[PDB]
Order: C-alpha cells, then sequence, then structure tokens
RNA sequence: GGUAGUUUUGGCAUGACUCUACC
C-alpha cells in the first residue's frame, strides 16, 4: 500500500531549484529551465526577505524535467552553484480565503 | 470563482503566510 498512485494526482512534473539568487523572478527561472521542455508554471518561496534562496518549477513530463535536473544541476550562477531535484509533497496551500466571485 | 501584481528582512534550504489589484 501506499500515499497515492499515478492514476489521478497529476499530469506534469514539478523540480526544486536551490541556491539561486534572491534577485531571480518567475521569468528568470524558466529563461534557464524552458530549453529541455515547456514551462507550465513556477513557484518563489516567500518569508518576507524574498526567495527563501530556491524556487519550483514544473514541466510538460518527467522525461524532460529530468533532462533539465541532470544538466543545471551544479551550475553556478551570479557565482552560485545551484541544486535541481524533484519536488517533494507541498504545504495546505489555501489562498482563496474569501472574495465576492466564490459565491455571491 | 479565475488570474496577476505591490516588496524583501537577507543565503533562510523543499514551497506562502501577508498586503494591493484585476475577474
Amino acid at each position: 500500500g501506499s500515499h497515492m498512485n499515478t492514476e489521478n494526482k497529476s499530469q506534469p512534473k514539478r523540480l526544486h531549484v536551490s541556491n539561486i539568487p534572491f534577485r531571480f523572478r518567475d521569468p528568470d527561472l524558466r529563461q534557464m529551465f524552458g530549453q529541455f521542455g515547456k514551462i507550465l508554471d513556477v513557484e518563489i518561496i516567500f518569508n518576507e526577505r524574498g526567495s527563501k534562496g530556491f524556487g519550483f518549477v514544473t514541466f510538460e513530463n518527467s522525461a524532460d524535467a529530468d533532462r533539465a535536473r541532470e544538466k543545471l544541476h551544479g551550475t553556478v550562477v551570479e557565482g552560485r552553484k545551484i541544486e535541481v531535484n524533484n519536488a517533494t509533497a507541498r504545504v495546505m496551500t489555501n489562498k482563496k480565503t474569501v472574495n465576492p466571485y466564490t459565491n455571491g
């Protein structure tokens, strides 16, 4: 038995990226990662301080995601050697608290 | 109900609350 299966959870894959500049944004990220396959979404982590030093990227499927991972893992950008990984199970994401449109 | 910004406190280590808008 397992916590999930590849029957309904997902279609794309997702990639953690560490040690990136605090001065990168979602378009600065996808510019490097998109040379291996189509980006579908991007995420950056925020205490207050901007980027918590890492971000994530969403790729059209795993067989093009892992190409970026084996290539960009160890690349130094603005002097900082980045890591590239599979993402590992998000928080209870709930940026949908209230709006007039939600029911009436 | 569907999407984006306003801006960092500073290298934090696998995820985001919070603020301002649009719809």
